[PDB]
């Protein structure tokens, strides 16, 4: 026997701004009508419409020409599963806590998220503007204290699920790919006693990141690196134009001196079985570990990333 058809009006979206009116049959699941569907992060694909859902907004995958354009303009991605990864992470990050620690939005530990807490604290201390409007909107909310959307977007952009381990340097590199760093320029010189000098110019993300030493002062004086001839070449910073620099190295015992750096990330333990902490240099040295806070006049620990302020630098060598 035919059951009389019942419908409700709902809206679908890929960006929570542009809405698309839909009339849904309450005898069929959201999945049968829209494909994978989410209500504020919760997966409702296998759910049949409820009367209470009338007029609500549901996220869907951008599986039509209009949604494809709206999703590209908002997120700067055409990765087919992006929206699903974003919603899946959001269902968890909306339950995390974001305490204000020393005036910054932190994240209380959950789901192995210490790498995200130190990335978030770091972003609030360096001059950086995101390109996708999704990151601009969510980062503004994160700075105000509501970082759930921003954290779920970091996870989606980095291809990490909630609970999955992450590397801070890798996470910052992904975020920098979605930032406006076109005014950043680095000029390096590599000198070999045999092979001579070779100058290189780096732009954008490559102009603000360096892997090999934590010391910006030592990078300016010269660092010893291998040469193709077998000898050691000296690489030094000739020119730098950027509002910050990020120096990274495999974690090792290192002394952080108050007033000589902006902030840093510490990794205690072996690779894939450790924990990150954040050190910020303000009136004194503050150590932020998610919701936890301690202070000290000096600091020594296994540091893996250090951030420094910059504007314009030219060598004397
Ligand atoms: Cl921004
Ligand atoms: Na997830
Ligand atoms: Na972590
Ligand atoms: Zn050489």
């Amino acid at each position: 026997s035919h059951m009389e058809v019942r419908t409700i009006k709902v809206f679908t979206t890929v960006d929570n701004i542009n809405l698309h009116t839909q009339v849904v049959d309450m005898s069929m699941t959201y999945g049968q009508q829209f494909g994978p569907t989410y209500l504020d992060g919760a997966d409702v694909t296998k759910i049949k419409p409820h009367n209470s859902h009338e007029g609500k907004t549901f996220y869907v995958l951008p599986n039509d020409d209009t949604l494809r354009v709206e999703a590209f303009e908002y997120y700067h991605t055409t990765d087919p599963s992006f929206l699903g990864r974003y919603m899946s992470a959001l269902n968890h990050t909306k339950k995390w806590k974001y305490p204000q620690v020393n005036g910054l939005t932190s994240i209380k530990w959950a789901d192995n998220n210490s790498y995200l807490a130190t990335a978030l604290l770091t972003l609030q201390q360096i001059e950086l503007k995101f390109n996708p409007p999704a990151l601009q909107d969510a980062y503004y909310r994160a700075r105000a204290g509501e970082a759930a959307n921003f954290c779920a977007l970091i996870l989606a952009y980095c291809n990490k699920t909630v609970g999955e381990l992450g590397d801070v340097r890798e996470t910052m590199s992904y975020l920098f790919q979605h930032a406006n760093l076109d005014s950043c320029k680095r000029v390096l010189n590599v000198v070999c006693k045999t092979c001579g000098q070779q100058q290189t110019t780096l732009k954008g993300v490559e102009a603000v990141m360096y892997m090999g030493t934590l010391s910006y002062e030592q990078f300016k004086k010269g660092v010893q690196i291998p040469c193709t001839c077998g000898k050691q070449a000296t690489k030094y910073l000739v020119q730098q134009e950027s509002p910050f620099v990020m120096m990274s190295a495999p974690p090792a015992q290192y002394e952080l001196k108050h007033g000589t750096f902006t902030c840093a990330s510490e990794y205690t333990g072996n690779y894939q079985c450790g924990h990150y902490k954040h050190i910020t240099s303000k009136e004194t040295l503050y150590c932020i570990d998610g919701a936890l806070l301690t202070k000290s006049s000096e600091y020594k620990g296994p540091i893996t990333d250090v951030f420094y302020k910059e504007n314009s630098y030219t060598t004397t060598i």
